[PDB]
């Protein structure tokens, strides 16, 4: 087929937390280093293309998307947590409930809650460094496409699409897709589209660009009435101000198969075609998989070949940022199938 | 003289886990709290002890929303039916920039209705919250019908609960429910004074736009402690309620000699308000040995607190809130009542 380059960090376990709050218990996290190891091993076994390590871009490009206070918090959170004498990993306990003030406090517990949307995303040693590397993985891929590649695969871990300008959660810290999209904008690309095919709503990407018409954000996902993130992702969220009609949410119910999901994909592709962007960022999750342990769609591994083919037909410079997908048995087959279908396999 | 209302049903709330510092720990708000106070009440022969009357959900719903009362009744069953294996703890909530919109899934509802993940729900939590509100309402009834004061030995506590938010070990706001009951019975003005170490954010929120119920709280600086996002001194009310909320904040290590200066400020605000009845949300987590709080009151200081409260000369309902050193919790709480009665 064709060839696609993949950017990856060799330190798969830089982020290495051991707890995630789930169903009232502290379990082993779903977003585990073996996710990245397994995808990388399938990239190599399939000879998808060249594999390279990220360039360091520093925090400059990260701060085009995230606030300075938030970027500082994530760097110091673990140290401050340990210094306050807590014995577990860093998990929020308290937050800005409805009727309370969106006011940044001093105490580390208060700041953890202020900056989070969920308690599923433990922070420990290495988390800051891992988030930085994953952002650099996305920016290296963006650089590859800007300098001539049709597409590149940013093997991001941790993922990013739930991260707001200053809110972390859903296993995400820095919004890698939004950082790559904004990097395209900063490099003179007039219009960028961000298409979120992870099972969950990309609420962070929607929020970051919500009042802007230069970045079109679209997400297909399970009904937030039923699943995370619960409080964004509904189809009536179409943008605000100049961003009115430049956000599109497409929602599906439990057990949705490719035959139906692909109708939503076609709707998203039509919206992209009318927008006529200059580059495309695909926030790629394969938690739409029929065996994914926390999601309820029914795509088969062969469906990811079809997804990649349909994405290529859009005809755009394309960066893929890796998001979710938690059946590690099949994560490599599924994610690399998208790249292979984009490159002509099917 | 002073009567105490106590429900043995409080023990139906007996959770095994509390999220604290990233770990699931033995909960601080444990059944021995109410039992140790009750044993001191009997040992000191403070007064008659009675069980609550059943007032139904009506008076509860004068303060809390109907959806929220409904949620608390079914939350545990819904949680078990969705296949969760632990106790019921919220994982996701309305983060900043998200919609305050009620979803269908149990996880989404838990987050919508909560302000923290420290308050696990399990079987019997609903029953105990109901009985605790009836304890407060029975104490209010005793006062309204002639008693100078009454002790509502509530467990679980209430002062962190908003009209439709739970957290901080609280589900129904027992103090607010008794306050609203005074108002519904023709008491023109009511004051609620919160001496628990933490801010009574639930009580503040419930009456925040009202001038007929004056809410005052002394507490540790929320920049430093729970509940973090309310309780600052610039929160004075809104609409008709501006100047009818007063927060008095203190830093770590504050002793009674300083804390009681804030108490005097509170009492003068009450004196000028001139209420027809007073509700005291009584926590003894201001105690020098409290495991989660940073004030330095002594057991003897609680006698001084109770005496000062009596000098306000008002019909007074005490609702039990916090206090987590179980060794001294009985001595401390009953010291307030005894200092009130003249000890
Ligand atoms: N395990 C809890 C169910 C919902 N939580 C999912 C975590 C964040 C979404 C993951 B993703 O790939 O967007
Ligand atoms: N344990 C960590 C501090 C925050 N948790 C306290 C919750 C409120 C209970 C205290 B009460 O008596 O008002
Ligand atoms: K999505
Ligand atoms: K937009
Ligand atoms: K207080
Ligand atoms: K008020
Ligand atoms: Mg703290
Ligand atoms: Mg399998
Ligand atoms: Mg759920
Ligand atoms: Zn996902
Ligand atoms: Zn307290």
């Amino acid at each position: 087929l064709g060839s696609m380059k993949t950017v990856f960090s060799p330190l798969h376990s830089r982020r290495h937390v051991k707890t995630e709050l789930d169903g009232g218990l502290l379990i082993e996290p779903h977003e585990k280093p073996s996710r990245a190891e397994t995808i990388l091993a399938r990239v190599k076994d399939q000879a998808l293309g060249e594999i390279l390590e990220p360039e360091e871009f520093g925090l400059g490009p990260v701060k085009r998307v995230h606030t300075a206070d938030y970027v500082s918090f994530l760097e110091t959170c673990w140290d401050e947590w340990v210094a306050a004498g807590k014995r577990g990993e860093a998990i929020p306990t308290f937050w800005v409930g409805r009727g309370m003030r969106a006011r940044l406090p001093k105490d580390i517990d208060g700041r953890l809650g202020y900056y989070s949307l969920g308690a599923d995303t433990s922070i420990s040693d290495g988390t800051w460094e891992a988030a930085r590397a994953s952002a650099n993985v996305a920016l290296t891929a963006q650089k590859l496409v800007a300098e001539g590649e049709r597409a590149a695969f940013a093997l991001c871990r941790p993922p990013g699409h739930h991260a707001h300008a200053d809110v972390f959660g859903g296993y995400c810290f820095f919004n890698n897709a939004a950082i790559a999209a904004q990097a395209f904008r900063d490099q003179g690309y007039g219009k960028v589209a961000v298409l979120d095919v992870d099972f969950h709503h990309g609420n962070g990407t929607q929020a970051i660009f919500y009042d802007r018409s230069d970045v079109l954000t679209i997400s297909l996902h399970g009904d937030p009435d039923l699943v995370f993130p619960h409080f964004l992702g509904f189809e009536d969220e179409t943008g605000e101000g100049d961003g009115e009609a430049y956000n599109l949410n497409i929602v599906f119910p439990p057990d949705t198969p490719f035959s139906i999901w692909s109708q939503g994909l076609e709707k998203a592709c039509e919206r992209i075609r009318t927008f006529a962007p200059d580059a495309l960022v695909v926030a790629l999750g394969v938690d739409t998989f029929e065996e994914d342990p926390i999601s309820f769609f029914k795509l088969t591994s062969g469906d990811y070949l079809k997804l990649g083919k349909r994405l290529e037909q859009l005809g755009l410079p394309t960066v893929f940022t890796m998001e979710g997908g938690y059946d590690v048995d099949a994560i490599g087959v599924n994610a690399v199938n998208v790249m292979q279908g984009f490159e002509g396999k099917s």
